[PDB]
């Protein structure tokens, strides 16, 4: 355990509020990059026992504290009233860096699951580009796994521990408000959706005997962690994924059961200003949507599971730090 | 008759050489794409005779020029020496655009050749994403047909003309140099490759009546093209295809007389220093292949074919501007 502090490419001329923050909170990231190349090793890793995540989620805690203003602020029954401007907002990649003295080790085997041991091994200053990417059950702009599709999990026996699944290749979202007011979309290409849930699928399978794998969409709960929901361009999106989440793993094929349309699926989509936040137990209402035509276009790079002779999978989120360990499944900080 | 502009991806915060170009080359890209479509059109295209072709060429020139500078460079006699550090390469999309009140129509047939009369065409004012991938006698990283392959030749009956193969499903090929410091070598599965080359060996058929189609190795000349010379992380591979483009279609079945094991092919690759220009008419000296593993894992997406009982097909390639052509077989900067 140490004080990290952040290092990006923040410039200060720029009014969103990702580099308004940065720049006054980081450091410039530095053209010094010696990865120190090891292999007489043995670390031990845990990523879901890692300090990292928590600072990291602090400072993000911090940032979206003194970016993205509410209106109103719901917490213990008070209700906190402030200015709500709608700003610029698009995260930046933010490196996290150990003070002197102290160095982050990292691992490099390209199968490695977070918890246990690891020996092709590294060692740096500073960490590799970072965004602040806060959703629930896709994964956006993350890394993607340089071999192939990874299963996380603090132990996949727990049915109530949360699945983190790294992908491989990038599924593209593109999601949009056209210029009702507060009603979207989002498009996503079906061929490789199947694919993926073929290999997550397989995976699954491979680390669960001879079971029918289905994938079926939330529970129960709140908005935010029964449907996908993100921020685009300061909007809070909450994207219906009932037609997504959906299929049957069986013989080694899976078959794709949520409806579709030219070879795409379209995502039911709104906009809301109450939100159930995730820095704090609370509610915060916002101002009204933009006027005209709001797109992200993304990119998923993960997917958020959790598990129930056959199995059910199911999307989850909701605890940011998990989102932080999709990037975080580590290093590690060390003296 | 215009100059175009090119719009992409790029983040400035990459230090990635086609983001670094792009930047400062290119435009932010539009996500306001509506392909307004028509009906009632009949216009006529031509891939091998198209602006857009050189434009991308000489833009492309231009950024491979800014970015993988050699240590030397050999032209008419005269040397020119100059620092060549290893950068970080890995090709980006890149749309192009046509400037103010100027257009890009666009051809939705996809049984579409490259040359004559088609129909269902539509209009944009931005191409789709295209990768700057520069290599000989495979392409990579292309778009693939939506249908059933397709043979495109400027003519078929002359030998001399290069054919490009637009192949349907991608072969994927990873080629890699281990942990000799300048030899490497390529995967490929061979099933694969004989299911490929049997629609390729079905429809070159198509287009010549009754004869027996074989498949072989190339000419001689320089090994950029008797070889499938591309750019893997700034280092240059010359793998080859001895095994590969081998065998003989007969009978309506496809034969594959090239080497093999364990159902894969093997090519046996070597990262070169001395490269002769595809961009100018010289030699190019860089620094030796860098530490560690270096691996590109890339998809078969087209052919670069050469034609001479029996009719033979030889790889090809060489002259980028037909690497283009292959993305660019087209659209159409019209008024
Ligand atoms: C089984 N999983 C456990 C679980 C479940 C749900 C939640 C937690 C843990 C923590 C958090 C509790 N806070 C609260 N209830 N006020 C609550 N998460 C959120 O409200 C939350 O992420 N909102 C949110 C905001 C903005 C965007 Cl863009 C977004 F995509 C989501
Ligand atoms: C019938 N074919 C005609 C034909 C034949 C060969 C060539 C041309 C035309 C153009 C070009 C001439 N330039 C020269 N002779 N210096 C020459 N191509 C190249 O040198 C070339 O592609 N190099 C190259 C570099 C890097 C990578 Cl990664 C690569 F995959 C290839
Ligand atoms: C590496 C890559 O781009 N994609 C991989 C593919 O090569 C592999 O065969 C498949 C197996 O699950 O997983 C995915
Ligand atoms: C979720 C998951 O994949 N867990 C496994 C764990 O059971 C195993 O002990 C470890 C070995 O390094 O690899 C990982
Ligand atoms: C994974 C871990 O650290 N602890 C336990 C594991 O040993 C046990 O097998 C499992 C059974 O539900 O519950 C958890
Ligand atoms: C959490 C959530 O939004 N669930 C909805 C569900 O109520 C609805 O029946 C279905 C059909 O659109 O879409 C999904
Ligand atoms: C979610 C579930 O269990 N079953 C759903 C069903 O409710 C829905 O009508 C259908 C349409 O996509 O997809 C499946
Ligand atoms: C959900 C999210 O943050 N998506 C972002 C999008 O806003 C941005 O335009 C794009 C390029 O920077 O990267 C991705
Ligand atoms: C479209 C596809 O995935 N594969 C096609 C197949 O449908 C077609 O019958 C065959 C004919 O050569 O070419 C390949
Ligand atoms: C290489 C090739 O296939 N060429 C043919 C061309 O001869 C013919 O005129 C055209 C008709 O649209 O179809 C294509
Ligand atoms: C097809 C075309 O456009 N031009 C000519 C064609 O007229 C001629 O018959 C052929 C013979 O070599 O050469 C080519
Ligand atoms: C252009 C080129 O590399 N040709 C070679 C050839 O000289 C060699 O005999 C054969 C066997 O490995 O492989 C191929
Ligand atoms: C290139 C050619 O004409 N024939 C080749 C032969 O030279 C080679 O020994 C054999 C092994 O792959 O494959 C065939
Ligand atoms: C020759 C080439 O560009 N190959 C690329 C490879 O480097 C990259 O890892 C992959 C995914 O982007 O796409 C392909």
């Amino acid at each position: 355990k140490t004080t990290l502090f952040c290092a990006s490419d923040a410039k200060a001329y720029e009014k969103e509020v990702h580099n308004v923050w940065a720049t006054h909170a980081c450091v410039p990231t530095d053209p010094n990059p010696q990865e120190m190349v090891l292999a007489n090793v043995t670390e031990n890793f845990n990523m879901w026992k890692n300090d990292m995540v928590e600072q990291m989620h602090e400072d993000i805690i911090s940032l979206w504290d003194e970016s993205l203003k509410p209106c109103v602020k719901l917490t213990g029954g008070s209700a906190i009233t402030q200015a709500c401007p709608k700003v610029s907002f698009d995260p930046i990649p933010l490196h996290y860096c150990a003070p002197a003295g102290f160095a982050i080790l990292k691992c490099n085997n390209k199968t490695f699951n977070g918890t246990g041991p690891c020996r092709n091994v590294s060692t740096v200053q500073c960490t590799h580009g970072i965004k602040p990417v806060v959703s629930t059950q896709l994964l956006l702009n993350g890394s993607l796994a340089e071999e192939e599709i990874i299963i996380r999990s603090e132990n996949l026996t727990n049915n109530a521990k949360t699945i983190i699944v790294h992908l491989n290749e990038s599924v593209n979202i593109v999601c949009t408000r056209p210029n009702n007011i507060r009603q979207a979309h989002c498009n996503i290409n079906e061929s490789k959706w199947n694919n993926t849930l073929q290999k997550v699928g397989e995976e699954l399978a491979k680390h669960f005997p001879s079971k029918t794998i289905k994938f079926e969409p939330s529970s129960g709960g709140d908005l935010e962690i029964t449907t996908h929901s993100f921020n685009c361009r300061g909007e809070f999106f909450y994207c219906n994924t009932s037609d997504l989440f959906n299929g049957t793993y069986r013989n080694g094929t899976y078959n794709h059961t949520g409806r579709s349309s030219n070879g795409t699926i379209t995502l039911q989509c709104k906009i809301k200003q109450i939100i159930n936040m995730w820095q704090e137990v609370g509610r915060a209402i916002y101002a009204p949507p933009i006027e005209g035509e709001i797109t992200c276009n993304s990119n998923i790079t993960g997917l958020l599971l959790l598990r129930d002779d056959t199995e059910t999978f199911r999307p989850g989120g909701g605890d940011m730090r998990d989102n932080w360990r999709s990037e975080l499944y580590k290093y590690k900080v060390v003296e």
